[PDB]
């Protein structure tokens, strides 16, 4: 699924995103924005180290969730990768969430180091009713 900008305002609002361990909407809106544009079914093979990176968050494999296949990695949300690429994004938010519980917080996304941190990220919202 591709979310629309509004709808997935709405869509992590109503999931307890808004303020998350003092994130706020606008930089979750930014992140999902430059991680996937918004999709769902998003993924990228990181030849590297032989993860991959799922869904609307790009969660990594190595250690979040499960995939069977990459070389010594962990399952910190406990769940199937497979979860981070439904179309209902509650189980990618709780997983998200579990990321931010570390002491990174959001900054554990290194894109949103690059595009969102030190940024004026109003437009992710404006006019969403959030």
């Amino acid at each position: 699924k591709v979310f629309e900008r509004c709808e997935l305002a709405r869509t992590l609002k109503r999931l307890g995103m808004d303020g998350y361990r003092g994130i706020s909407l606008a930089n979750w809106m930014c992140l999902a924005k430059w991680e996937s544009g918004y999709n769902t079914r998003a993924t990228n093979y990181n030849a590297g180290d032989r993860s991959t990176d799922y869904g609307i968050f790009q969660i990594n494999s190595r250690y979040w969730c499960n995939d069977g296949k990459t070389p010594g990695a962990v399952n910190a949300c406990h769940l199937s990768c497979s979860a981070l690429l439904q179309d209902n994004i509650a189980d990618a938010v709780a997983c998200a969430k579990r990321v931010v519980r570390d002491p990174q917080g959001i900054r554990a996304w290194i894109a949103w180091r690059n595009r969102c941190q030190n940024r004026d990220v109003r437009q992710y919202v404006q006019g969403c009713g959030v």
